[PDB]
């Protein structure tokens, strides 16, 4: 009976693209998939073989309900995820072409993701094996969870620059952050020109009280450091990339699932690794193949 | 137990807008909307009051069951919908402004809406007091339904100019159609320059075998003329128009409906004209309060 609970936001995307001059109703494909950052660990989680609570928010509407039974048949437990009358379910319109033309995020939902909502389940909450969190949430919300995790480990996704920075005052409060380079540079002041500066971010990191840091710095690779004095790099599982989306959600996924298995932090960072580059490779932002076992032969063909 | 059935495309709408520029998530705002002119005027229909039977495609996905399920729970009757395997469910994707500026229409699965299918029902579309079809169906679909609706009445909305053309070689076969100026000018061959051109088009129509022309001229009116002699024009019930789309699905429904209660042409034609401004006067795709009541206080108000 261990579980894990990730509170975060759930959204559809939406993707449309042609085959294209404007005002014009222009033939083309548009898909529904199932996203949003908790809601994508949340479902990496259980295709990883953890039992996965979902603490999330959607709306009145029916497509709601459609996100929560499409997100429930791929093993993911959402029937504590929060359904708000008369306000509608959160998304990502994403404009392509045969590549982003353009998008639109609304994601006002994820305001209803209260402490109110999580108090309400404090106990279920403070009985999980590892606690997953997203900066969709308030900062109120995400204030709570850390204030109330009572010694379970918060993971943390960053999400955004925009998003990231009301992680900054809770640092010591946070088991694992996984900030890309722009939201590290967000969060510390310090500008990562290059791999020589990570050591220097790092160290900003800790003495704010940060006990883990997970640094995706893209090509350079992953740059990890634990407050404790380990750190290291891991150079990409370097891929066929088709769509990139669902990468980090898939490393997180990763991170939080070897915790859990007692897995060390080196080889937990590697095998996030592998499970974003599945992502990477799977043209859904989640990929039904994600698996201990053939991302287990993803590494082991290192 | 007189029942109306309802033969076109079920599509989901997705609306978004910005609080806007390029190569970035906007922030901003997302609806999902029922919608597709078959789907919409089946959900007229009910909200008029008559029990009305959908034959249309979604997909296998989830978002397809939700479409159905709230079109159900509109009062339609979708239990013969078709759920298609392995495909995904058609839909309208429309970036706007505070205005459209683009749209794409992804609606292949109604080339599934096939003859076999339709045949599979022979017997409960041959047993309505009236089927209304939409153009957004196949060529062979359509000529399926006009040659075995065992004369029962076949209404037909033409839905666009690209659209409209495989109804020119089996007007003969159709009760009622609803062309819009420059649907009936791509039909006949014959331009719409102004209301001078009205006869010219209408006996085109008539002497190709029309029985009934419903020509919705925009602000000019609405011209209807029959084979049997009588026409006449109805001038527009001026509105509060928010939002345009819904209106012909609305003024179709209400022909089917007006049809179907006895009334007379000319008389159904001004109802359906109410309904279509009751539409008019909706932020969304169809109004639930759409009733027979309210409209013809919106008549009886001229
Ligand atoms: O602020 C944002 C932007 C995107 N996403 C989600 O993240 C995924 C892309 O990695 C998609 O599911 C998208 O809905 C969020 O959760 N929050
Ligand atoms: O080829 C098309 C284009 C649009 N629509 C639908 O018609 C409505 C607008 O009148 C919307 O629900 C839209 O999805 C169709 O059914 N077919
Ligand atoms: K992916
Ligand atoms: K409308």
């Amino acid at each position: 009976k261990d579980y894990v609970v990730i509170i975060g936001s759930a959204n559809i995307d939406v993707a449309g693209y042609s085959h294209l001059n404007y005002a014009d109703s222009n033939p083309g494909k548009i898909k529904f998939t199932p996203g949003g950052v908790g809601r994508n660990i949340a479902q990496n989680l259980a295709l990883l073989g953890n039992k996965a609570w979902l603490l999330s928010a959607v709306g009145s509407d029916f497509y709601g309900q459609s996100l929560l039974t499409q997100t429930n048949q791929s093993g993911v437990y959402v029937d504590k995820c929060l359904i708000v009358p008369g306000e509608n379910t959160s998304s990502y319109l994403s404009l392509l072409d045969n590549e982003m033309l353009v998008a639109i995020n609304d994601m006002n939902i994820s305001n209803a993701i209260t402490a109110e909502y999580l108090a309400q389940h404090r106990e279920f909450i403070q009985r999980a094996k590892v606690i997953v969190a997203d900066c969709n949430i308030s900062e109120e919300a995400l204030a709570w969870i850390l204030d109330n995790a009572a010694n379970v480990p918060v993971f943390v996704d960053p999400v955004s620059a925009w998003k990231c920075v009301k992680v900054r005052d809770r640092l010591n409060q946070i088991h694992t952050l996984k900030p890309n380079r722009l939201e590290a540079e967000t969060l510390s002041g310090i500008a990562l020109s290059g791999r020589d500066d990570v050591a220097k971010v790092a160290a900003w990191f800790h003495q704010h009280g940060l006990n883990r840091l997970v640094l995706s710095m893209g090509g350079d690779g992953v740059y990890y450091s634990d407050i404790r004095g380990e750190n290291g790099w891991s150079a990409p599982i370097k891929t066929n990339v088709i769509n990139v989306t669902g990468a980090g959600d898939a490393m997180m996924a990763g991170l939080a699932s070897c915790w859990v298995d007692g897995m060390p932090f080196a080889e937990s960072v590697r095998f996030a690794q592998g499970c974003s580059s599945m992502a990477l490779s799977c043209e859904y932002t989640n990929n039904p193949d994600l698996s201990i076992a053939n991302v287990i032969s993803l590494v082991e063909n290192a």
